[PDB]
């Protein structure tokens, strides 16, 4: 059980034991695609890269290439589009993606420049009269309203297929306080930030799995969707002792390397869902104990 072995393990502090396990035992498939020469200008990160058998593939005959990974959670019957921060030459691949996978919801968890460096493009439209337009996937990006809080965003965009002139409404949750390789600042802004991206209902299955991503798609990505996905199983069952969160994260591994990158995130991801299991179970109080908490005002 999840708070006995949080305990045990902070008591022998071996949070980074622990940790090492997951990184052995982790699941080694081929990226062959993202190794193609032509494909090195669309990674990020040199030692990042989606598993052949899990990427998305862009529906476009030149190059169907793009890194980002659908992770495909059987028993929580939940699915996640983890990819990293789009580059100057792929944010209308990134959008192209949204589109054909049909996603309602964007999350993005890191900023465009954190410790003086581009950790991801400016892919949407800061200002509403200027809209975006990606002429290599015919795609046009429009901000319609932007709801600002103390660590995080919330935009409503339209996404239209020039092709087609159909349109979609996108909700972008923007996370700005979560430094990389780092953690939330406490299991409450993190858990009133998940909250809100449930209540959108861009997590419902109806809609194309929801698109995750920070800078490299798998650290700070990794720890929201093992927090998400453990909270929905739990809630599934109604029993926060059947979740195996080490499990969990292993099985997150089979879609995507590295999820969660280190043991600190690890043991944040324990103490959100921990927390989060309150709510689950019945506990009507701590939401709005999480809003207080989180100083989103
Ligand atoms: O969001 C955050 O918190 C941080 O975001 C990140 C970065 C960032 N910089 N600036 N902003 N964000 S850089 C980065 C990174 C890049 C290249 C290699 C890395 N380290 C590797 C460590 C070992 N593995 S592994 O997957 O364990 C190898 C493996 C594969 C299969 C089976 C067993 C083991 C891959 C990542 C880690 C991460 Br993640």
């Amino acid at each position: 059980e999840m708070e006995k072995e949080f305990e045990q393990i902070d008591k022998s502090g071996s949070w980074a034991a622990i940790y090492q396990d997951i990184r052995h035992e982790a699941s080694d498939f081929p990226c062959r695609v993202a190794k193609l020469p032509k494909n090195k200008n669309r990674n990020r990160y040199r030692d990042v890269s989606p598993f052949d058998h899990s990427r998305i593939k862009l529906h476009q005959e030149d190059n169907d290439y793009i890194n980002a990974s659908l992770i495909k959670m059987e028993e929580a019957q939940r699915s996640y589009i983890l990819t990293q921060g789009p580059l100057p030459n792929t944010c209308g691949h990134f959008w192209e993606m949204v589109w054909e996978q049909k996603s309602r919801g964007v999350v993005m968890l890191n900023r465009v420049m954190e410790k003086g460096s581009l950790k991801c493009a400016q892919y949407w439209p800061q200002k509403e009269e200027k809209e975006m337009i990606f002429e290599d996937t015919n795609l046009k990006l429009t901000l319609i309203s932007e709801d600002i809080k103390s660590y995080y965003t919330v935009r409503q965009l339209e996404l239209e297929n020039l092709t087609t002139q159909e349109t979609r409404e996108i909700l972008h949750f923007h996370y700005t306080t979560w430094p990389d390789f780092g953690v939330p600042e406490s299991p409450a802004s993190f858990l009133n930030f998940l909250f809100k991206v449930r209540e959108s209902g861009s997590l419902s299955p109806e809609h194309g799995p929801v698109v995750v991503h920070c800078s490299a798609g798998i650290g700070r990505s990794g720890t929201f969707c093992l927090a998400d996905t453990c909270l929905l199983l739990m809630d599934k069952r109604k029993d926060p002792s059947s979740v195996d969160i080490k499990k969990v994260l292993l099985d997150m591994r089979k879609f995507r390397m590295g999820l969660i990158q280190t043991a600190d995130q690890l043991r944040f991801s324990y103490l959100a869902v921990i927390e989060g299991a309150k709510f689950i179970m019945g506990d009507s109080s701590v939401q709005d104990q999480w809003k207080e908490l989180s100083h989103e005002d």
